[PDB]
RNA sequence: GUAGCGAAAUUCCUUGUCGGGUAAGUUCCGACCUGCACGAAAAGCGUAACGACCGGAGCGCUGUCUCGGCGAGGGACCCGG
């Protein structure tokens, strides 16, 4: 029967898992797991939520300034795009909580 | 770098998260504090009244728009110059 659990950026999640019994390890995997994804989105950061069921993971499931120098600066454009690259390591670490539960359930 | 204020006629990231105001808002208000790059005399913070200033919000009244319709007369037209 096991303890089929999940993952979700952050850790224990809502409260799923029980027991995967006879590789049902997976059998809901691509299914439960595959939540749609919380109805909501929350920030622009995309945490992978997977499911921590007892592994090694198993399931698997911005603004747009960039585009304002236009007509060259394969450069520039870089620059600014590493402003906003920088607070992606910085957000998930503080931006603590990041845990919208209580969706649906499903 | 004290106080004090803070995502503001400064916050890149980044519509930043919580909150409210509204059907739903990157607008604004409130706090939040990670102050990229605030800061004590290039003060700031507060702050009455005053303002042909910027910002929201609501009520009113209501052809901007929802969709216009007709009229009025001055040209625009034909002839005369």
């Amino acid at each position: 029967l096991v303890k089929v659990n999940v993952l979700v950026h952050g850790e224990v999640v809502d409260a799923l898992t029980f027991i995967a019994h006879r590789e049902k390890a997976y059998t809901m995997a691509r299914a439960i797991v595959d939540k749609l994804a919380e109805v909501i989105p929350r920030q622009l950061f995309e945490v992978p939520i997977q499911a921590a069921i007892g592994g090694k993971i198993i399931a698997r499931a911005r603004k747009d300034v960039l585009a304002k120098c236009y007509g060259g600066d394969v450069t520039r454009k870089k620059k600014l795009l590493e402003k906003q690259k920088e607070g992606k390591k910085r957000l998930k670490a503080i931006g603590k909580v990041e845990v919208p539960q209580e969706a649906f359930l499903a």
